[PDB]
């Protein structure tokens, strides 16, 4: 493959699936931090015109990121990213090689990205109720087999959605967000247990796996979250 | 591949998706019409629990489509769909065999399907300002080439939006909608020409697409829209 630079975020989930992806890998790439409060003005005329993370520049000259070559193609949206690093390294095990098991990968991406995240989100940044978020986490339980991941081997599937567990752990046994204050611990040991074991055991599974564990700095994503939304119950 | 079934419905665009996806590769496949107004009893238990289509069931002993087999295996989502046919059919071209075009193609996809779909939608249904509409139309429409289809030649990317274009035009210049009466065509005419003339030509190039022209009934879906949207307006 030619050259990568990814354009990332250690807070951002989206971006986490681009790092998980470019260590199942083994890609050769350079990093860059966005500082999402405070972003380079090169970076959306220049790289990502949506100004946001992740982004990928492929190709082009050898140049630092931070004076990006018009030569290289530049990519973004997270779940293009993972299927590029899959496309351009086919035997990283990103996708399965077989039609049926990468219908059913992308299958499980859709119950991820229309049922869990927003319902995660709602919970989260507005106070919604629970009820959402229990359904779609029953619904992403029920498509897993009895053990191993999303469909038994590690693939973009499990990518899409690891970030996403991770960070509601993050806010839910730290009380971070706008649900009643009290209700996170109960929330996440809930979703881990009992009807919820197998989606318990999923997300164990998911934090010990090696390309998760090496682009998750728990510490920093838990004092960003925390500084982020601090105020989530009381501003005005 | 194996024996495939789809289950479809003629006035559904995520259905029309994947019979332009079959008809692009040439595959063999038996069809089965859905009846939305009166779905099977055993359609949600034996092969969608979504109760939606389209759905493929693929493989398995030739049966009847309305008896499927347990031993088939019962795939849906649209996107999900058009890429399985394009990764059992590897000269149909509705994906590239490069890593890039690829990328760009399910760029294309997302840009449809976060910005574009809803925004027809809202103003379709919901009454919504034609603003957003205008503005996810100017943002797929950057997106395009000079010339040819959406990354050059046709694929997964043109197979996603054409359906939803076709049943836009068939609402606007027949007056469907929750809009004021009379505005329809007027929308779909900006659509088309001026600032939009790129997407304009766009759109003529897919509607002539074979694989398109022979999956849409324009008087069936005309028909279709009128009765079942009649009551968008107030009567008074
Ligand atoms: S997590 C940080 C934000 N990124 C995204 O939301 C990416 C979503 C895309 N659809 C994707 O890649 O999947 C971000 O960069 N926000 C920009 C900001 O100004 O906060
Ligand atoms: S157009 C007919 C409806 N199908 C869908 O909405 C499919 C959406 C999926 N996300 C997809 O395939 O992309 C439909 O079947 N409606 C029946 C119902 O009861 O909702």
């Amino acid at each position: 493959p030619e050259r990568i630079t990814l354009y990332t975020a250690k807070i951002c989930p989206f971006a986490q699936r681009a790092e998980i992806a470019l260590a199942e890998a083994k890609a050769e790439f350079t990093p860059f931090q966005i500082d999402l409060s405070n972003k380079p003005e090169w970076y959306a005329p220049k790289v990502n015109p949506a100004s946001k993370v992740p982004a990928i520049a492929y190709g082009g000259p050898e140049v630092p990121p931070d004076q990006p070559s018009p030569e290289s193609v530049k990519l973004a949206e997270s779940l293009v990213l993972v299927e590029f690093v899959a496309d351009l390294f086919p035997n990283s095990g990103i996708l399965s090689s077989d039609p049926v098991t990468r219908a059913q990968t992308r299958f499980f991406i859709e119950g991820v990205s229309s049922k869990l995240i927003p319902a995660w989100y709602a919970y989260f940044l507005r106070g919604a109720s629970v009820d959402d978020l229990y359904t779609a986490a029953e619904y992403v339980q029920s498509l897993l087999p009895a053990e191993g991941f999303a469909v038994g081997k590690f693939s973009a599937a499990d990518i899409a959605i690891a970030p996403f567990l991770a960070r509601a752990r993050v806010s839910l046994v730290n009380e971070i967000g706008k649900y009643p204050e009290g209700d996170g611990k109960k929330v996440w040991a809930a979703l881990t247990s009992g009807k919820f074991a197998r989606l318990g055991k999923y997300a164990e599974d998911l934090f010990a796996r090696e390309s998760f564990s090496s682009t998750f700095d728990e510490d920093y994503v838990t004092k960003a979250f925390s500084a982020r939304f601090a105020d989530l119950r009381s501003k005005h």
